């Protein structure tokens, strides 16, 4: 672990202008290349949060793909160490910023078949990203997805999480990133959050309104929870599904989003069997770009 020096890097902005915190934009002064920058460790002198970041380092340092954000290099400056990563130059809210009642059907292909690649290759090492949300899936400039902001490296939006994520369920696995890829689908083409909740029990009933009741383990952990004590979640005898909800997207679109956001996490698919679907095989969307990035 080389630590290199914060001297050759200029701050040009923060990223996101504040909406990500303390992310330094900086230009290398030597070779012009732009990077993000963003604190690690606040001191090397505690023994036991220093071997975890080294760690943490070692992983990403080992968990390169092509859709997901390049580590360049640790920094240390007194006490504290930084990670400088490459810069991407946007994210997919820009294109939504653009297009604000949604995406071009082979834009959202396109981008959709990248994240699967990025998680799948992920949770193929056991990597489970655990945070995904529009403002962390990048694009480069010629259109490639990179994921950053993986959960091992509030107010935080709960809007793509799953229902074993808002109750607690400890049990949590891969499941909870093809949840979170469920409500791109809709959020890409339509322009808008699936679940936009504000709160854990909030993000529920948005939820369940949808998608109906939870499974049994999810309502138990819920209801023997003294943070809900005076507060339940709703019976659901009458839901609006996606396609009353969404009744001009498409018969194929609203089942692959259907199929990620099962209320049951073992009947999601895993994420490498989406790309397996009739969303990315109908006229060989699949193979045709798959060459398309490799070439
Ligand atoms: N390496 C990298 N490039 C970018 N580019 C980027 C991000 C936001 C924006 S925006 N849409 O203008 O806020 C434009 C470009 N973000 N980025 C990282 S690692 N962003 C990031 C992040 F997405 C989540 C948490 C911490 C972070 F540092």
């Amino acid at each position: 672990l080389y630590f290199q020096s914060m001297e050759k890097y200029e701050n040009l902005g923060l990223v996101g202008e504040g909406s990500y915190g303390m992310v330094m934009k900086c230009r290398n002064k030597d070779t012009g290349r732009i990077v993000a920058i963003k604190k690690f460790l606040e001191s090397d002198d505690d023994k036991m949060v220093k071997k975890i970041a080294m760690r943490e380092i070692k992983l990403l340092k080992q968990l390169r793909h092509e859709n997901l954000v390049n580590l360049l290099e640790v920094c240390k400056k007194k006490k504290r160490w930084y990670l400088v990563f490459e810069f991407v130059d946007h994210t997919i809210l820009d294109d939504l910023e653009l297009f604000p009642n949604g995406l071009d059907y082979q834009v959202v292909q396109k981008y959709l078949f990248q994240i699967i690649n990025g998680i799948g290759f992920c949770h193929s090492h056991n990597i489970i990203h655990r945070d995904i949300k529009p403002e962390n899936i990048l694009v480069s400039q010629s259109g490639v997805v990179k994921l950053c902001d993986f959960g091992f490296a509030e107010v935080a939006t709960r809007w793509y999480r799953a229902p074993e994520l808002l109750v607690g369920d400890v049990k949590y696995g891969k499941a909870v990133d093809v949840w979170a890829i469920g409500c791109l689908v809709t959020e890409m083409f339509m322009g808008e959050p699936l679940f936009p909740g504000d709160s854990d029990i909030d993000q529920l009933y948005h939820i369940m309104m949808c998608l109906g009741n939870l499974i049994p383990r999810h309502q138990e952990l819920f209801n023997k929870n003294p943070v809900f004590a005076g507060v339940r979640l709703p019976e659901i005898k009458e839901r609006e599904p996606l396609e009353r909800r969404y009744p001009k997207l498409s018969e194929v679109v609203i089942d692959l989003a259907k199929k990620c956001l099962h209320i049951d996490p073992d009947k999601r698919p895993f994420c490498a069997e989406l790309l397996h679907h009739d969303f990315f095989q109908m006229d060989g969307f699949a193979e045709r770009f798959s060459q398309e990035l490799q070439l």
